[PDB]
C-alpha cells in the first residue's frame, strides 16, 4: 500500500469520479485532503485575521462578554490551558459586526464543504443511514479556533463522522499535525490549496465499518523550532444529532465495545449526555 | 472589573443586602468568601485533629475497618495518589464514637451553610427550580478532607451547585489554591473567618447561565517550600439529585455542549450513572 | 492481617475447601493467586510465541487485515501507544487458521476458568445475582494480550466481575505488576503454575460490599533494568451483560457514588453505553 495521504477534488468526487480510489482510501486510511470545497486560503486568512486581532488587543471586558459562563469551548472565547475561538449554527457569542459577519460566512462555508464531503462518503459506501441522509446531515457542528503560542496534543481519534481541519503554518516550517498511515506517523503540513479531512468513529459505525478512523496528534518542535513554532488551527466537527439511530450487532461487527442492550440504539444512548468530541485507545 | 475576590456575609445577604453586587459576582467571577455562615475555625480545628490523628496513628485494621471495598473516596478512608476522609449523609464509616460526633456535627454544619449559600444564589438570580427550591437543595452532599504531604491538582471546574472550602495553610506561608479571575489565576488563601465558595456548572445550569462556574487549580511549591509546604482541605460539594430536571434548549444557549434529544432532561440524563465531579476544560 | 497474596486451588475450592479463608481473602484483599484451573504455562507460551511471530514478522497488510477500524482494541491488532491483539467469543480477526485454532482454544480455556472462579465467588459469598447465576456468567468477556517494549501503567481498579492475569516474565527479573495489600504495593510475578485474579468492581456490586476492588499498577525498571525489560501480559476481563441488574441503595452502601433514580438499575445505568474496564481514584 502506497503510505500517501491522498488529495481528492469534491467537485469530481460529486461527478462519481475517482470511486473505487475514494473507497479504497476511506477503508484503508480514512483521511484526505479535500480540494474544490469552496474553502479558500484567502478567507482562512480574513477570519484568522479578525480572531488573532481580538485574541492580541481585545481588553478582558470584551473578551468576558464573549466568553460563557460554563467553560465548555462551545461558543465564544475560551483562555485556555492557547486561546480558542468556538462557534456553531446558532447560540453564538461576537465580538463585533464586523467578526460576525466574517465568522458566520467562514462557517457557513464549513458546514457546507463537511455536509458535502460527508455526502459522498456515504454515497462512496452505499450507506442510507436510519431516518434518511439528509436528516443525518443537518445535524450538530461545531467550530473551534485554537491559536498556539510559540506532544502539544495527545493521540487520539475523534468521535465526528468527518473533520475539516484548516491550519496556518509555523514559520519556521516545522509540521505539527500528524496522523497514522500504513503503520506509522506521516505529517500533514498546510496546503494553502486544501482542507484536510480527517473521518471519525461515526463514519466508521454508520457505514457498517467501511470507514477507517484514524489516530492523530500533534506533536511540538525540538531544538531550532522554539523560534517560529506557533500555529492555528480551524477544526470543524461534524456531529450527528442525539437521536441518530443505528444497528447494535453491527456496532459491534466493526469494533464498537457497546454496553447498549437490544438491537438499536441512538448516539445519546451510545455516548450519553453530553457530546465527546475526542477518544484516546490508551 | 475589580479582579478582587469579595466576601459576602451569608446573614446579610439572607436580610436581602448587597444584591446587586452579589450578582455581579456570581455571573462575572463565580467565586466568593462567606462569612457569618456557622462554620468556625475553632471546629474545622476539631475535626481536622481527630482525622489528622487517625492518619497518622490509626493501624492498618482501623483504617480497613472505614474503607469501602471499591476505592471510590465516597464514604471514609483512602489512601490515595495524599490520605483522605469522606462523608454525607448516611452509609458513614466512622473510627470511634468520638469520631463520629465531631464529624456529623461538621458534616451538619458544613451542609446547613451549603444549602443556606444555594438558596441565596437562587433567589438573588430570580430562580425556580423545577420541583421547587427545598426539593433542589435537599440532595445529595459529598465531603472530602484531603490532607497533602510536603501543579498539585490540574485545573477543572466543579460540577456541584456550589463547593464549599475550608482550608488550613502552609507552615511556610505558601498560597496553593488559585483560580482564574478576570482571566488571571489569583490565591485563594485560607482565612480562619469565612469559607470560600465556588460556584459549579449546575448553578449555571438551574439559574440559565446567570452564574459562572470558575477554574481553579492547586500549584505546588518552587525551591524554599519542600519545608513547610502540607496542607489540609475540607471540601464540601453540593450536588444535585439524580432526578433534578432542567430545560435543554436553555442549557444549549448557556454553553452545555448537551447530546440530549427532546426539551428537558434531567441530571442523570446528562451525566450519567455515577457522580461526576469535576471537568476540565483541556 | 498476614499481607501475603494467597493461593487458592480452583478444584479445592469447587470441592467446598478452604471457605473461610476465601471469603476472608475476598474482603479484605480481592486478589489471589489460582491454580488448578486448567491454564498451563505450555498452553501460554504457545498462544504467546504466535502473536509475537505475527507481530514480529507480520507485514503492514498482513496487520491491516486484522484491525478494526476503529481503534478501540476490542479485536484484533492494535499498534499502542507496545502491541495488542484482543478477541472475545464472536467478531474476531485472526492472521491465519493456525493462529485461529491455537486462540480459540487459549480463549476458551480462559473464559472456563473465569466463570469457574466467578461462581466460586458468588457461592461463597451467598450470592444469587438478578435473573440467576448462569445467565450472570454467560457475558460480554474481553481477552487482550499485551507485548510490551524493553509507572508503564497508572494506578486503577477493574471494573469487571473477575480479571485474570497471566504474564511473561521480564528476562532480568525486574516484577512489574503491584496491587495495593494492607497499605502497601506489593509484587505480582509471574508464576507457571497460576493465573492472578483481580476481583473488580462488579464483583463488589454483585455480592453487596463483600469482595474489595483492589488498585494495581505496572512500574517502570530503575538503572539495571532497561536491558531485560520487555514483557507480556494476557488479561481477561468477565465483564457483565448490558442489562444486568441491581439494587441501587445496596450500591450506595458500599462505596458506589451513583447518580441513579430509582430502586433497581442497569449496568448500562450506571457506565453507560460503551465498555469501561477500568477506573481511577484519582
Ligand atoms: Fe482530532
Ligand atoms: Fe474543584
Ligand atoms: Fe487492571
Amino acid at each position: 500500500m502506497d503510505t500517501t495521504v491522498p488529495t481528492f477534488s469534491l467537485a469530481e468526487l460529486q461527478q462519481g469520479l475517482h470511486q473505487d480510489e475514494f473507497r479504497r482510501c476511506l477503508r484503508d486510511k480514512g483521511l484526505f485532503y479535500l480540494t474544490d470545497c469552496g474553502l479558500t486560503d484567502t478567507e482562512l486568512k480574513s477570519a484568522k485575521d479578525l480572531v488573532i486581532d481580538f485574541f492580541e488587543h481585545g481588553s478582558e471586558a470584551e473578551k468576558r462578554a464573549v466568553t460563557s459562563p460554563v467553560p465548555t469551548m462551545r461558543r465564544g472565547f475560551t483562555g485556555l490551558e492557547s486561546m480558542c475561538y468556538s462557534m456553531g449554527t446558532a447560540d453564538n457569542l461576537f465580538p463585533s459586526g464586523d467578526f460576525e459577519r466574517i465568522w458566520t460566512q467562514y462557517f457557513d462555508r464549513q458546514y457546507t464543504a463537511s455536509r458535502a464531503v460527508a455526502r459522498e462518503v456515504l454515497r462512496a459506501t452505499g450507506t442510507e443511514p436510519d431516518g434518511g441522509v439528509e436528516a443525518f446531515l443537518d445535524c450538530e457542528p461545531l467550530l473551534r479556533f485554537r491559536y498556539f503560542p510559540q506532544l502539544r496534543m495527545a493521540p487520539h481519534y475523534d468521535l465526528s463522522m468527518v473533520t475539516l481541519i484548516q491550519q496556518t503554518p509555523c514559520a519556521n516550517g516545522f509540521v505539527s499535525l500528524q496522523a497514522e498511515v500504513g503503520g506509522a506517523f506521516t505529517d500533514l503540513p498546510y496546503r494553502p490549496d486544501a482542507v484536510l479531512v480527517f473521518c471519525g468513529a461515526i463514519a466508521t459505525l454508520v457505514t457498517g465499518g467501511q470507514v477507517k478512523a484514524p489516530r492523530h496528534h500533534v506533536a511540538a518542535p525540538r531544538r531550532d523550532q522554539i523560534a517560529g513554532s506557533s500555529r492555528t488551527s480551524s477544526v470543524f466537527f461534524l456531529r450527528p444529532n442525539a437521536d441518530f439511530t443505528f444497528s447494535v450487532p453491527l456496532a459491534r461487527e466493526c469494533g464498537f465495545d457497546v454496553s447498549l442492550d437490544g438491537e438499536t440504539a441512538t448516539f445519546q444512548d451510545w455516548i450519553g449526555g453530553n457530546y465527546v468530541n475526542i477518544r484516546r485507545t490508551s
